[PDB]
């Protein structure tokens, strides 16, 4: 019964399932171990894919129900929401994509073992299926793609009915009247905006005095806040959550206190969303037996080749340090199995972009103005408002700006910050530019098609290199 | 009449080429004068071209989705969806109005002098315009920049009255949705304007001399697939067919006499509105070229060298008035690098890096060379294809139409061509433009991390399918 393999990847997330396909195409005998019953990990089942679907569907409702569609001569009498069908589109997408990973596994001759795998040896990993039937796999190299889980709030138990986590908010059966979201990060802002667009009164509470989560420019974050609040988003900043108490009616009273602690308030909501953070998932893997010591935050330490202290054991994804993003895990999985094949392993996390898929979109790659302030790097600022982009005025989507940060002397593009429409796809152009080591002059002299939103990317680069943009 | 103005650069034209070149040169330390005959700055693209058409293309697609099964299928239930064409056109007009004022504000912000009139080159170092009133304005300038632009290429024997027989202009300000419409010319402008009204309930039949759609330099695979998707959207395409003539009738409808390009297969089809857009051509009327002896080319474009200079050194010409793709970003770049050469610099622009976008839904955008262009040149290539049905962000949005085709050289793996048919192709092609400018290979693009989930992931995954041979998610 025990199968032998070359590379055994524990995990079907973005990291694992991509690494599984890649390694198999590289000539390796690969085995993917999945504890859940649907391949895809967090991003496909409970993470990126479902949230983006609801964000799109809600935004389309917001435009119809709002002044937008009427403003373009699309006059409608009755706009109504069938939440069952909106969620049906979410379900249809996730189902097809999960099955795709399965088809891809067979297309690329990857072995799927459904079970809870545990490393039972330097060259041995044992999975436990729910039934109890053993499946031990001995392999030369082991890849840990176990992923992450939701960080629990002290004293607040998520029941996924009235007090939900990221998971529960994605399969809610009714729109809350008032909703309190703990955590003003990417996951929080997105899910809050979804229900706010669907008629909920959404108040978000944050210990920190900024929005948008990790590594967001303050100018970008502040302007993001201003636009969201006008859309109807309520933000309680610099505030610690004292506690949560469920009531007889079924509502949740949320005890709130200032970050200093001076002013306490108790607000009510129909649904409480908890998403203060996510944490690496290293439960029951055997790491303690093998003596791979975790880090204080719980992430598996690895070298630049993504090997653990034990050489033939590798670890990639949310389980290791770095941005807890899906394309990060994807790249880390590819380059890891490519180093096993004999290649070199280099990844600059400065090139890794971060996208908030709201409307307006927020996407950034590189370093914020603040990060450069601390490091001592003097920079020039280039800003082009979307109110001057032709395609944005054409589409009546004049919100936000593109901020390009270039070194005062070398003109190297140090950071790219895009607040506004289509920022999620625009940041991939900045990623390509940063990898090449481009300057602000390089980007400006490349012809960008007219009229496109990407023209703001070029014009902001010009305003940083030359000092003056053409159309502003 | 007024005192002769002396300047460094005098730009004849307020189009994308002229108005950008005017701003750039003024910021470069030159004394600049922009001469525009019309009363709204912006040229074709702002007044009659890109901006108005893209506005209606966007508004029509939103209508098509609401009126269609799409919005309901995602849980957006609407009882009565109706079209107030008056307001749809009001949004188009409001945008163009504001953008026209923007060019004016930009000119005043950058100390550019605007002279409204029909300019005439009255000297190697002098240009005098004739304003509508007749009061003349003499401008002495070291160098003169010709950005006069283009005009509608007329079909022989069909006179555009801008009521029943319209050009691009009239199709953009129609006052009622035609029941049946015939478009002469299945190019970019034709497909877009046809799709707009087809989505608004017109039965749109477009006729083309050639056996393909999408105009110049489109891959045949891309063009054929483009046709299929539009045809299911309700687009009628009579290809390989020449228009013998058009007759306006007593009722006011237009009978369009049709014959095959091969000959025979004759039919007379009827329509309520006839749109003529078989091409555009450079506008060089009353420019002063005859006095100075600058001879035009057979197709009517002003010949220029690599520095965009005419036969006369201090006279330069950029935009649709010269050869090359008749695109708005083309004129913009040529204007910048021309005035950058005037201040002191080298002038190089690769037309292979210039992208071409069809702003329909699905969008078509390509940069570089098609499979056909490479077959004639003798460049052997590898094909990399990633369908949008496998891109995560496309499946999430229920927008799985189309694919991305990457063409790479057999040996060097240099990205020779990038072809994107599908959602968001207009913004994705700028990434391919950036790659081609740097001279990147398919390996280079694939190893750059693309954010998940984004449509651009198809760009990366197709590059991988051309470099390595196997895509990850396909
Ligand atoms: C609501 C939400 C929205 C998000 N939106 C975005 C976004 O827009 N963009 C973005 O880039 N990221 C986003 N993320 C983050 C993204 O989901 C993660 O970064 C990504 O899932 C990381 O994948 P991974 O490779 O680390 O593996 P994960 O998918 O994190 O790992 C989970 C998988 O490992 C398996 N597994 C774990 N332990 C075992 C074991 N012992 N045996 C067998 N199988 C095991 C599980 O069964 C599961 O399949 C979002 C996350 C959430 C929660
Ligand atoms: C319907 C339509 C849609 C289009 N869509 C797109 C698209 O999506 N993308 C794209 O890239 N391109 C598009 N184009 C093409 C685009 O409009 C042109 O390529 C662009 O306008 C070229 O600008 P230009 O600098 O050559 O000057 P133009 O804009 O062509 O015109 C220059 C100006 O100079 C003026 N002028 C001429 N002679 C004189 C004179 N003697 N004295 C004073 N003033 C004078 C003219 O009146 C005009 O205003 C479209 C065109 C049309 C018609």
């Amino acid at each position: 019964q025990p199968i032998d393999a070359d590379v055994t990847v524990i995990g079907s997330g973005p990291g694992g399932y991509v690494a599984a396909i890649k390694a198999a195409q590289l000539g390796f005998k690969t085995v993917c171990i999945e504890k859940n019953e649907t391949l895809g990990g967090t991003c496909l089942n409970v993470g990126c894919i479902p949230s983006k679907a609801l964000l799109n569907n809600s935004h389309y409702y917001h435009m119809a129900h709002g002044k937008d569609f009427a403003s373009r001569g699309i006059e409608m009498s009755e706009v109504r929401l069938n939440l069952d069908k909106m969620m049906e589109q979410k379900s249809t997408a996730v189902k097809a994509l999960t099955g795709g990973i399965a088809h891809l596994f067979k297309q690329n001759k990857v072995v799927h073992v459904n079970g809870y795998g545990k490393i039972t040896g330097k060259n041995q990993v044992t999975a436990t299926k729910a039934d109890g039937g053993t499946q031990v796999i001995d392999t030369k190299n082991i890849l840990i793609a176990t992923g992450s889980e939701v960080t629990p709030f002290p004293g607040i138990t998520i029941d996924e009915d009235t007090i939900v986590s990221s998971t529960g908010a994605l399969s809610l059966k009714k729109v809350p009247e008032k909703m309190v979201v703990i955590g003003a990060g990417v996951i929080g802002v997105e899910l809050g905006s979804v229900w706010q667009r669907l008629g909920a009164d959404v108040t978000a509470v944050e210990f920190l005095g900024h929005v948008g989560g990790v590594g967001i420019d303050m100018e970008i974050s502040k302007n993001f806040q201003r636009i969201l609040q006008k859309q109807g988003f309520k933000f309680k900043l610099n505030t610690k959550v004292t506690g949560a108490t469920k009531k007889s009616d079924g509502k949740i009273d949320v005890s709130i206190e200032a970050a200093s602690g001076g002013k306490a308030e108790v607000i009510t909501c129909d649904v409480l969303l908890v998403c203060i953070g996510r944490r690496p998932f290293t439960k029951n893997l055997g790491l303690e037996e093998l003596g791979i010591e975790l880090d204080p935050r719980g992430r598996i330490p690895v070298n630049t080749r993504f090997q653990t202290k034990i050489p033939n054991i590798y670890a990639i994804g949310d389980v290791v340090a770095g941005p807890m993003l899906a394309h990060k895990a994807e790249d880390e999985g590819i380059i890891c199995v490519e180093g096993m094949a004999g290649g070199a392993v280099h990844i600059d996390y400065n090139c890794v972009p971060s996208v908030t898929y709201t409307h307006p979109e927020v996407a950034w790659v590189g370093k914020s103005e603040e990060q450069l302030k601390e490091e001592g790097i003097e920079y020039k600022v280039g800003k082009f408002p979307f109110a001057a982009n032709s395609r944005a005025k054409t589409n009546a989507d004049t919100d936000g700006m593109v901020k390009i940060l270039g070194q005062k002397s070398t003109d190297r593009v140090l950071g790219a910050h895009i607040l506004g429409p289509g920022a999620g796809e625009m940041v991939n152009e900045a990623a390509l530019a940063l990898e090449y080591g481009a300057s602000c002059e390089d980007i400006a002299r490349v012809c960008h098609a007219h009229p496109t939103l990407s023209e703001a990317f070029r014009e902001a680069n010009l305003a940083a290199s030359f000092g003056k943009s053409i159309n502003f």
